[PDB]
Formats: C-alpha cells, sequence, structure tokens
C-alpha cells in the first residue's frame, strides 16, 4: 500500500537525449532512429526571440551551424527541415538505442512524466498532468526546452510533449512531437497569457478511490446523487463537469470498493460545500487531481 | 521556475534489475558485476516468514535452487552467501551495464529515488525521505522487496536502501545495501511498529526558502528569533530541533533570496502558531519536509 506521485522508468528515454548548438543558443534534442527533433527556437538569437520570421531566419543556415552531441560523440547533420514549430535534423548515423515508439496528442486530464534535461543530461523525471487550459505546472529552468514528456505503454514509448517554454504565471507550454502547441500559444518572446484553469473532477474522484483503497475513509456518506445535481454544484466550484464516459471509466475503481460512482460524487459535493476542516485525505489537506482512474489502479493494483 | 517532487533519471538502475526465484517465492535482486544481491527472505516459504531461522534455511539450498533472470537470459549460480538481511548470489556473468556505483548508509531527513520493481522490472520512480523514525512512506505492493534506493552523485550511483516490508501502519523498511535494517526491525511477520515520527525542520525551511524563490512569500514577516527560542517552540509541535549546522547548511538559500536563516524561523513559527488559515504555499496546504536543501539548490539552481 502507500500512494505516490509515480513517474514511469525514464531509462528508454535517456538514451535518446542529445545536445544541440546552433550559434550561441544550446537545447535539447531527441535522437530518433536518423533524425533529431528539437524546438525551432534554437535558430534564433536573442535578437531574434521578440518577433522571429523563422523561414527567414532557416534558410540563413547550413547544416554545419548545427553543432549535434551525443555525449561524446559529435553526430553529422545531413539535412534539416522545419514542421510547425519543431526543426528535424537529418543525421548520418541513427540511434542504436532507438527504443519502440510513437508520437501521440494527449488531451487535457491526462498525466505523463517528464524528463527534464539540460545540455543533452538527463537531471531529474516528475509526473504531471496536462491542465483544462494546455499549460503543465513543471519545474523547468533556463536550457530545458527539448525536453519531453512521455508514458510507456507495454514496452512502446508513446512522447506527448516537447517543452517550449514559460509563460508569466510561472506555468509551461509545448508542443506534440509534429510541432503543433498545446494550448493558444506561439514561441515568441511576447505576452501572452494562459486561460483560467479548473479542477479536473474525474481526477480527484478517482484519488478519492485511492484513499478509500489506502483506509481514508473519513469523508464518505451514506447519500447519493444524480449526475446533474452533481454538476450542478461542481459548476460553481470551477470543476470540470462529469459524464457517463467518466462514470464507465472509474467502473473498475467502484467495484474494488464497491463505493458507487455517484455514491462517491455525495462525498465530494460534501467536501467543496464544508471543506476537510483541518483533516488530511492520503496525507494532503487539498482535493488533488493529477492522478487519472489509470494511474490510481496502475498503482493500486499493479 | 515550478518546484515538482523530482526523482533521479533512472536508466543507470534499470540495467541492474534483475528476478530472483527460489521454490514459489519471487522478488527482485540488484546485478552489480558478478553478484546479485536480494532480501534473504527469498528463501522462505509461507510457513518460514513467521519464524525462520535463515541459517538452517540457507544450508538446505543448494545453487541450483536459485532462479535468476534477467529478462530473457537466464543467469547461471555459482555460489551463494548471505551478510545480514540480505543474500549475495555469485553469477558466471558479469553485468555489462554495471555502473559506477557505492554502497552507503543515509541519514533520517535525507531523499532519495525509489525503483519501484516487480519481477524483476521497472515499474515506477518516485522520491522519498528517511524519516526520522527510520521508514518510509513509499508505495509497495506483494512482490515490491528487492527494490532499491539510489541517488545519483556525478556518474555514480549511490544505492542506500533495498526494500523488505510494510509496517501494520502502512509505512515501509528496509536495510542497506549491506543488509543492516534501517531502524529497530527485523524480517520476520511479526507485530512490529514504528516509533513516533517528527517534522524535518530543516527540511520545511528549506521548502520555505524554495517557495520565496518562486514567488510565494505571503507568510514572511519582518521579526527574528535566536535558535533557543525557536527550538523551544518546534520541540511542542514535534519539529526536530535545529543546530547551528542546519543554519549552516541553509546559507546558500539564504544568500540567494537575502532571508536570513533566523529570519525565515520566525516566519515558521508564526505558522506553527497560526496555521495557513486557507492559504497555500508551492500548492500545498500542509508543510512539506522531504525535500532537503540540496534538492531545493538542485532545482532552484541546477
Ligand atoms: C520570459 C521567458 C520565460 C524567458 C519566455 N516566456 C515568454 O516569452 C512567454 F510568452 F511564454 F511568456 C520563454 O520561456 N521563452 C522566450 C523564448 C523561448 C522561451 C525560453 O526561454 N525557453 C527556455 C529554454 N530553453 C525555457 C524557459 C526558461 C524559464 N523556464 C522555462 O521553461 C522563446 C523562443 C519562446
Ligand atoms: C503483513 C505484511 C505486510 C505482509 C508483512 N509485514 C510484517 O510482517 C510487518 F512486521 F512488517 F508488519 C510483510 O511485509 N512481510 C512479511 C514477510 C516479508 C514481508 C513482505 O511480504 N514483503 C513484500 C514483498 N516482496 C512487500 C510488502 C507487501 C505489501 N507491501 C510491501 O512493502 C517478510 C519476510 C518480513
Amino acid at each position: 500500500s502507500g500512494f505516490r506521485k509515480m513517474a514511469f522508468p525514464s531509462g528508454k528515454v535517456e538514451g535518446c537525449m542529445v545536445q544541440v548548438t546552433c550559434g550561441t543558443t544550446t537545447l535539447n534534442g531527441l535522437w530518433l532512429d536518423d533524425v533529431v527533433y528539437c524546438p525551432r527556437h534554437v535558430i534564433c538569437t536573442s535578437e531574434d526571440m521578440l518577433n522571429p520570421n523563422y523561414e527567414d531566419l532557416l534558410i540563413r543556415k547550413s547544416n554545419h551551424n548545427f553543432l549535434v552531441q551525443a555525449g561524446n560523440v559529435q553526430l553529422r547533420v545531413i539535412g534539416h527541415s522545419m514542421q510547425n514549430c519543431v526543426l528535424k535534423l537529418k543525421v548520418d548515423t541513427a540511434n542504436p538505442k532507438t527504443p519502440k515508439y510513437k508520437f501521440v496528442r494527449i488531451q487535457p486530464g491526462q498525466t505523463f512524466s517528464v524528463l527534464a534535461c539540460y545540455n543533452g543530461s538527463p537531471s531529474g523525471v516528475y509526473q504531471c498532468a496536462m491542465r483544462p487550459n494546455f499549460t503543465i505546472k513543471g519545474s523547468f529552468l533556463n536550457g530545458s526546452a527539448g525536453s519531453v514528456g512521455f508514458n510507456i505503454d507495454y514496452d512502446c514509448v508513446s512522447f506527448c510533449y516537447m517543452h517550449h517554454m514559460e509563460l508569466p504565471t510561472g506555468v509551461h507550454a509545448g508542443t506534440d512531437l509534429e510541432g503543433n502547441f498545446y494550448g493558444p500559444f506561439v514561441d515568441r518572446q511576447t505576452a501572452q497569457a494562459a486561460g483560467t484553469d479548473t479542477t479536473i473532477t474525474v481526477n480527484v474522484l478517482a484519488w478519492l478511490y485511492a484513499a478509500v483503497i489506502n483506509g481514508d475513509r473519513w469523508f464518505l456518506n451514506r447519500f447519493t446523487t444524480t449526475l446533474n445535481d452533481f454538476n450542478l454544484v461542481a459548476m460553481k466550484y470551477n470543476y470540470e463537469p462529469l459524464t457517463q464516459d467518466h462514470v464507465d471509466i472509474l467502473g473498475p475503481l467502484s467495484a474494488q470498493t464497491g463505493i458507487a460512482v455517484l455514491d462517491m460524487c455525495a462525498s465530494l459535493k460534501e467536501l467543496l460545500q464544508n471543506g476537510m476542516n483541518g483533516r488530511t485525505i492520503l496525507g494532503s489537506a487539498l482535493l488533488e487531481d493529477e492522478f487519472t482512474p489509470f494511474d490510481v489502479v496502475r498503482q493500486c493494483s499493479g
């Protein structure tokens, strides 16, 4: 038992991380087969980052302007192109540690692991969720662009996120691996702001089930509610509305604990209207929404 | 910016994880050079686990009672011995992925990453602290014994923990890699209980500095206190007393923020006596004590 914010083991991704330098800008790249993927703003100076014209900037570069290092070994760039907000660098050597992989775009509410890297070197791994406003609450410093987010499915790495920038509220924005931003952001140093965020209700319910599985039961009650009555109060507290598909997704956890979904919604309703009043749930004094139903099953079942 | 519970990248450890079977008991082992380390209770049946005599149990086994699998490959056991609570299995093949490593015993208050494994297969990575009562608040299911805890120093993996068992409060106990338990526990299925835990004060102060570095300043005040006046109130709230060496250790964070240690102790004193009153710090409504000063510097500096 126990319950922790758990990341996927990162070894399969560590073998793909490289350093990419162009000019005096160094950031991280992802080396799969004979292609290195990295944020396109590697081709920018500080002058360019306020209003870059990336088409112009790219035609002014040649292959030998790109310095790619995989640890000690230099990789020779033999071709480049830009796909939306990423650069694709063709190199002369295919990465022998290329895992089975795919590129997937995730949805708000889903979680993934982040391998934070600097100068091509992995520094740390942590779990986060894609927020409803398409930002992530990460931990990133200068030089972290090109760090990637991923899930592991069986033997297969699904890459879902490449880091680009930090917004002024201290949250983070990036693209999928095809270079398309999550959310309404652009890779230029202008005034951009995230929209208002909401709490991911299905995830909160999943975490309440994790609590019951681990013996925290004080918030339960014998009441029940309906989907519409619950959604009515949830709107008022900036919670995402709950769908029948969410109820279905919580099925395995309902079965394991013998507590029906709409039963646990009535518990959540009371916690929203009355607070915790100084008690905790799984060691937290706030309602946690960055564990999916799948995360909970994976950790509380295996 | 941002602040997350961050684990070390696990790749260097993933390459050392093997599956160890003896009888119908399967658990994890650590394969370094030509030795596999695993919990000695792998040699137990369910009968034996209530009152094992491990000397007797071990002499009744031969090398061929031990099935060791590194993924697909079988390793041939050519010798065994017991060192305190671990078993050392000599195998015919040295692990070619052996990293530079050392065995270190950590102190209460220090943090490390855990690579949770089942059947020799890495499942997840998370950060935890060794509590003052020598337990860890982990997340472990049946089959997880032999999972290891580690820090990475430069190119060198320091192994500090091997998982053995869960106590009845749902916390976890294990040994260093020389087989010596942390805390007053034994590897038999008897009634054992952890002593009372306390809050790790130097870590709470480190986390308050992380908060200031990230722009959370509401809890600051212009007051100051002395080490003895602070320690006097901390005792009453089950906080570890603060030493001059702790003050020294917080130096880099004091310098970076321009807020003296004893200055921030006065802030902590007020938070203990008055609570948060519904505000949060770095997204938490409770005082967090599982980040060391080094963790904070590492994440808020690099
Ligand atoms: C003001 C700030 C935080 C420097 C800027 N932010 C915005 O202009 C805002 F609009 F998003 F607010 C921004 O992040 N960048 C500007 C420039 C890089 C991108 C950038 O410096 N990347 C960093 C890299 N490697 C990662 C950043 C640094 C702090 N922590 C991170 O995650 C471009 C091409 C977008
Ligand atoms: C009651 C319980 C939790 C099964 C027992 N606990 C105690 O007897 C207590 F005294 F600690 F309370 C215990 O853990 N074990 C008994 C047996 C194993 C050790 C054991 O089953 N290991 C597991 C393995 N692989 C890891 C455990 C399972 C749940 N989560 C973990 O971490 C020995 C040789 C100590």
